[PDB]
């Protein structure tokens, strides 16, 4: 009935219509002659001008006033402020709602049930490397509390035209070193080989570690990158040891408590906001699935299954699969055990299930990447693996970004 | 124009050209990607234009394109087309059809197999009987006293202003499913509906677990009749565990032929609504899904309290380890049975050879990611870490209405 797309749940047999998906404004890479939904990665003043509109009139819209006085002259004042400067600024609660959009708009994250939830650092009178570094402690110290994690965003000053971007060049503020070896492995992180030669180029004095933490290259406009180094007690790691296998521990494994990616691009009305770190806690999977058990990561399978005794000489053993379940139940234990916040990927999924019937009726949709969405281990045995998802850009976002290098 | 395909584990980077070849629309559009969905939303110049396709396909296959048979053959059918407004396919061709289409599915991890496959052709067929007879060969061939072979049985073309020859089940063995009046399901809830079409055409029922359904065939336009499959033709697998002792004492079990029986085989234009095909079984279809899934057998709490697990919270990871012990439990059972089976790693690291073979033939090779990516461990396989391009190419099996 509906020219809208259909969405079917199988394990349950309920249908919706994704209505929201007409509110997208910008093309991703699909075709109908080819989908290429498992990739990766696939100003002039009027298109500013109506991407600010376009925003304004969502803000207006958030708080009920769509239509009214203070609508059209908040729409004047950025036309007018955009007519002047070439670009324009945002109210505090306008970027605060902006950075809470983006968060709801984000097809690839499974945690958005708690997009409300979001505390947003108002950073954009930044104006030095030193300085984003303070706010970086404090983003770490506010978010980590002391274990029981609060999400947050920290935003510095945006794009802005004849000068150059603010740029956190670590992908997270908490990483692993990734040393390359005289052999041509890899000690620590192989994700991090890239950024740790750059923070050794730039002057840092390299350890030797599994688990060394990197120091951060903060860059402040047109000036070269500076190195930073965390405060180690700002940094909460936990310790892996296992419920009942003993020699667990001894495996000297650990993470971060903090997942805090800061090389994505906040987009709001037209602005682009280059350098926004943001965090929240991790979905156990992301740790014990994907950093530690990915081919290309630390690869650690193998050795798990060594200990546990499995045969490792056939796939039909299934051994892969037994160890990467004990090293996920490894991860869960361990953060429990530290009281650090954590959430296992049947619970993640299960809140993600009910944020989806949430904006059916908020916003008559909600765009969603099946790939991402669907954990690395157990995808069947979740309830998201049996929703079909549509998948579309819209706008407050988080985009990529080249590396400033 | 040509999308470029990564593989994020190896750093590998393909560039699918093949993608060009295809005259089919996907769902997707640049406004938003469906590729999730698992079904689609919904003259005699379109089928001259797939048939002359077809037939070049054919000839260039054989290495003689441009050669006067290649000539004669597109002469033939453009003749029989223009006076008859369909034509047939030859033998060899239907051959080459089937071949290419399964080669050609995007959602099959098993295409390294492609080649390998016997091709009954059953187009001098004439009534549900004689359907039934070319299906109990099938079985017995595919079947093999459990060294499986993969065939494909293909009954007449659809033909303009005449029913469909259908096979109404959507696998040739499916186990019964009872609806008790108590809310539940007795036996595969995936079957409820055509076991209920059974009996109304007069299949007295059994009320166990597995009962193997007879099958309802249909010559065109007549009604469906009901057919028992000799238990001798069906092969089964009691499911018992390596070191669990309990495990057997479930009295779980499954089939060692997935024969999948309501698809369309589409060849050159031509449509073969009933073309039943089947492998072998990739061990997460039986162990995961059909009996983990919530809609289906849903053993995963038996299972788990049979290991003593805490089934009270999700963070002792009792549905994973459960699902695990009985993944393990087909794989054992079946090679103890000696039937043929495959794992999800081997599958998936075949499949990866496959890609590559496929780069090098046809300048890529048309897959569908999430179904690809098995549903434990997805991660652990090779295939989730590399990028694929989805889109639709001809010989294509297709889905189609149910025909009731
Ligand atoms: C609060 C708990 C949260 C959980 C459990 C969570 C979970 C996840 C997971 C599992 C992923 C997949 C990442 C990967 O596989 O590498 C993801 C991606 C993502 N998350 Fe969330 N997240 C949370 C909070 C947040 C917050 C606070 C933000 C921003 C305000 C956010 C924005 C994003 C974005 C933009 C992506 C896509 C990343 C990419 O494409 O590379 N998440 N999230
Ligand atoms: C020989 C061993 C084979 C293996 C191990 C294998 C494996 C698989 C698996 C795991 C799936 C996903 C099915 C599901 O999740 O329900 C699938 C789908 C599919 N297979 Fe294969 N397969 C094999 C042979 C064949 C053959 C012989 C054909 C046809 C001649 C074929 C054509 C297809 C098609 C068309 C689909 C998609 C069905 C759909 O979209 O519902 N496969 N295969
Ligand atoms: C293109 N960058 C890839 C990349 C993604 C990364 O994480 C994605 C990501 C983004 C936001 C998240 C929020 C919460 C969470 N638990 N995980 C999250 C994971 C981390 C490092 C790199 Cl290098
Ligand atoms: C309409 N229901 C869809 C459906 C798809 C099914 O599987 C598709 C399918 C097709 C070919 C296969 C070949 C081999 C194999 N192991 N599984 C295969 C599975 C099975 C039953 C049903 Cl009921
Ligand atoms: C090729 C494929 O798109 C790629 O490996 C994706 C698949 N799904 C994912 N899902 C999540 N959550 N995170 C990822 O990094 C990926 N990687
Ligand atoms: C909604 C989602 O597309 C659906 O559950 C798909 C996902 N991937 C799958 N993959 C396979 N092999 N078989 C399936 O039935 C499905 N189902
Ligand atoms: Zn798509």
């Amino acid at each position: 009935g509906p020219k809208f797309p259909r969405v079917k749940n199988w394990e349950l047999g309920s249908i919706t219509y994704d209505t929201l998906c007409a509110q997208s404004q910008q093309d991703g890479p699909c075709t109908p002659r080819r989908c290429l939904g498992s990739l990766v990665l696939p100003p002039p003043a009027e298109q500013l001008l109506s991407q600010a509109r376009d925003f304004i009139n969502q803000y207006y819209s958030s708080i009920k006033r769509s239509g009214s006085q203070a609508h059209e002259e908040r729409l004047q004042e950025v036309e007018a402020e955009v007519a002047s400067t070439g670009t324009y600024h945002l109210r505090e609660s306008e970027l605060v709602f902006g950075a809470k959009q983006a968060w709801r708009n984000a097809p690839r994250c499974v945690g958005r049930i708690q997009w409300g939830k979001l505390q947003v650092f108002d950073a954009r009178d930044c104006s030095s490397a030193q300085e984003m570094f303070t706010y970086i402690c404090n983003h770490i110290k506010y978010a980590t509390n002391r274990g029981n994690l609060r999400s947050a965003i920290t935003v510095f000053p945006q794009r802005a035209p004849g000068r150059g971007d603010f740029r956190i060049w670590n992908s997270q503020l908490v990483r692993y070193a990734g040393y390359r070896q005289q052999d041509g492995s890899v000690r620590g992180d192989p994700a991090n080989v890239e950024i740790t030669e750059l923070c050794i180029q730039h002057g840092w004095t390299p350890g030797n570690g599994r688990f060394d933490v990197l120091p951060l290259l903060l860059q402040a406009p047109d000036e070269a990158p500076e190195l930073f180094v965390l405060p180690p007690e700002l940094v909460l790691e936990v310790p892996l040891e296992h419920p009942t296998l003993e020699w667990f521990a001894a495996l000297g494994l650990r993470w971060y408590a903090l997942p805090a990616v800061s090389n994505m691009l906040l987009e709001i009305g037209g602005l682009e906001f280059s350098a926004a770190p943001f965090s929240g806690w991790y979905m156990s999977t992301e740790i014990g699935t994907r950093n530690l058990c990915d081919p290309h990561r630390y690869n650690i399978l193998e050795d798990v299954a060594v200990c546990m005794d499995l045969d490792t000489r056939t796939t039909s053993s299934l051994w892969k699969d037994k160890a990467a379940v004990e090293i996920n139940l490894a991860v869960l234990h361990s953060f429990q055990l530290a009281k650090v916040t954590i959430v296992d990927h049947h619970a993640a999924t299960v809140s993600f299930m009910k944020h989806l019937d949430n904006e059916q009726k908020a916003r008559g949709g909600c765009p969603a990447d099946w790939a991402w969405i669907v954990p690395p281990i157990s995808g069947s045995l979740t309830p998201v693996f049996h929703q079909e998802m549509v998948n579309y850009i819209l706008s407050p976002a988080f985009r990529y970004q080249p590396d400033p290098w």
